[PDB]
């Protein structure tokens, strides 16, 4: 497969190799704060982060992953709208060319610089690939980025990026806190989804933080500077990597908040 964001090969091509890219619960999703509602039901979110063991940060074209020795529960998510315990693998971000766009989900309309993706995966099923087949196989902590104030916990990842600046190029990356990354609440809306990018499976339950992150305009700008291009092949800018709002559909988006 040969997909990607340019005019050529973006989202609105996805669906002739990925036929459920016109799926019933695809993502993102414009989340309408005055259609979600506040469940009572929800059970606490909990974030469990303090032995989570950072490995690699990988260019794969597409984003950069951080990814995660997730061999044992050493960094997990439960509670919330999930049923059992749920293993972060990898995060990584999706941004713009231009600080007015750059998220997937969206608030009222409204588009974030970049936005934050925690994966993580549910650990009934054994492994990422089998879970990845399940409606409820992966949870997804997605945080909003918007420019401002530094925020400092992502100084490390920004100062990696040079040395991993092409598709295929890694980098060791130990010892990162991606509590850092959090915001001071975990107010959040959920809904039923899919992954964002190819192959598109609908088997994310997604959990979207209502505050947003402040990054910096340097910050972000050093996203930006990445290269979708391998090595020696005509620079392409990292931007835009994001796909855009799709069909709601029959679903409803909970509010753990009043
Ligand atoms: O960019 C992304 N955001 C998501 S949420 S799923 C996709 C990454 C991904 C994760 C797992 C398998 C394939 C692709
Ligand atoms: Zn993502």
């Amino acid at each position: 497969h040969h997909w990607g964001y340019g005019k050529h090969n973006g989202p609105e091509h996805w669906h002739k190799d990925f036929p459920i890219a016109k799926g019933e619960r695809q993502s993102p999703v414009d989340i309408d704060t005055h259609t979600a509602k506040y469940d009572p039901s929800l059970k606490p979110l909990s974030v469990s982060y303090d032995q989570a063991t950072s490995l690699r940060i990988l260019n794969n074209g597409h984003a950069f992953n951080v990814e995660f020795d997730d061999s044992q529960d050493k960094a997990v998510l439960k509670g919330g709208p999930l049923d059992g315990t749920y293993r972060l693998i990898q995060f990584h971000f999706h941004w713009g060319s231009l600080d007015g766009q750059g998220s997937e989900h969206t608030v009222d309309k409204k588009k974030y610089a970049a936005e934050l993706h925690l994966v993580h995966w549910n650990t009934k099923y054994g492994d990422f690939g089998k879970a990845v087949q399940q409606p409820d196989g992966l949870a997804v902590l997605g945080i909003f980025l918007k420019v401002g104030s530094a925020k400092p916990g992502l100084q490390k990842v920004v100062d990696v990026l040079d040395s991993i600046k092409t598709k295929g190029k890694s980098a060791d990356f130990t010892n990162f806190d991606p509590r850092g990354l959090l915001p001071e609440s975990l107010d959040y809306w959920t809904y039923p989804g899919s992954l964002t990018t190819p192959p598109l499976l609908e088997c994310v339950t997604w959990i979207v933080l209502k505050e947003p992150i402040s990054v910096s305009s340097e910050q972000v700008l050093k996203f930006r500077k990445l290269n979708f291009n391998g090595e020696g092949e005509p620079e392409e800018l990292m931007v835009d990597n994001w796909r855009p709002a799709q069909p709601l559909k029959n679903r409803q988006i909970k509010a753990s908040f009043k």
